[PDB]
């Protein structure tokens, strides 16, 4: 599923996203924006040959079991074909654990580069919320 931005925000919102380890709003949907232009089904293969998966790109090397990762973990207890339902739940229950890892949305690499430290909030602006 392709979410429209205030859809997306408002998904994330109700699953306690919202500011959730102090990071705002407008902080995942720009993350979403920018790792998978909030399209649910995006996947990206690694030169590792593990594979990010969903609207928040959530790597198999350590957080969803897709088993052609070998040697990866699954923090996250789940499979990484749930990352790309157009039910976003299973894609923020992971990405509230690693966000609590020790480097918070600096592992979101595209959020690290576009959307840190950039006017965030503008992500959310028109939105009902
Ligand atoms: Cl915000
Ligand atoms: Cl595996
Ligand atoms: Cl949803
Ligand atoms: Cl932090
Ligand atoms: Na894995």
């Amino acid at each position: 599923k392709v979410f429209g931005r205030c859809e997306l925000a408002a998904a994330m919102k109700r699953h306690g996203l919202d500011n959730y380890r102090g990071y705002s709003l407008g902080n995942w949907v720009c993350a979403a924006k920018f790792e998978s232009n909030f399209n649910t089904q995006a996947t990206n293969r690694n030169t590792d040959g593990s594979t990010d998966y969903g609207i928040l790109q959530i790597n198999s090397r350590w957080w969803c079991n897709d088993g052609r990762t070998p040697g990866s973990r699954n923090l996250c207890n789940i499979p990484c074909s749930a990352l790309l339902s157009s039910d976003i739940t299973a894609s923020v229950n992971c990405a509230k654990k690693i966000v609590s890892d020790g480097n918070g949305m600096n592992a979101w690499v595209a959020w690290r580069n576009r959307c840190k430290g950039t006017d965030v909030q503008a992500w959310i602006r028109g939105c009902r919320l």
